[PDB]
C-alpha cells in the first residue's frame, strides 16, 4: 500500500470526510471502522455520535498534512465514496478513533483488510480501558 496526498474540504461526520484528491472533490468513508453516527439513515443522532464527529473533525482540521491510503481491494463503495485509511500528520485517523473507544472495528470484507489485526488490537485496548463506547 502507498500513501497519497489529499486536502481537506469538509469533515461530514465521524466516519466520513470530503477531500480534494488528485484534483477532484470526493467523499471518503474510513475503512474498517464503525462510528456512532449523527446522520444515521434510520436513527439520526446516536450516543457518542457528536463526540466521534468532533474527534475526526479536530484531527483533520488541525493537521499539517493529510494522506489517504487505499487497500488492496475495491477503492469505492456503491455510493461513490472512496474507501481508505486516512492519516493526519502520519497518524492513522481510523486507528485513533478505535483506540479512544469512539469506533468499533466493522465487519471486514476481504481483501480490504490489511490493517484489521492492528485495529482489532487497539479495540481490545479501548475495551480493557473502558473508554467511551466501552464505558
Amino acid at each position: 500500500l502507498h500513501k497519497e496526498p489529499a486536502t481537506l474540504i469538509k469533515a461530514i461526520d465521524g466516519d466520513t470526510v470530503k477531500l480534494m484528491y488528485k484534483g477532484q472533490p470526493m467523499t471518503f468513508r474510513l475503512l474498517l471502522v464503525d462510528t456512532p453516527e449523527t446522520k444515521h439513515p434510520k436513527k439520526g443522532v446516536e450516543k457518542y455520535g457528536p463526540e466521534a464527529s468532533a474527534f475526526t473533525k479536530k484531527m483533520v482540521e488541525n493537521a499539517k498534512k493529510l494522506e489517504v491510503e487505499f487497500d488492496k481491494g475495491q477503492r469505492t463503495d456503491k455510493y461513490g465514496r472512496g474507501l481508505a485509511y486516512l492519516y493526519a500528520d502520519g497518524k492513522m485517523v481510523n486507528e485513533a478513533l478505535v483506540r479512544q473507544g469512539l469506533a468499533k472495528v466493522a465487519y471486514v470484507y476481504k481483501p480490504n483488510n490489511t490493517h484489521e489485526q492492528h485495529l482489532r488490537k487497539s479495540e481490545a485496548q479501548a475495551k480493557k480501558e473502558k473508554l467511551n463506547i466501552w464505558s
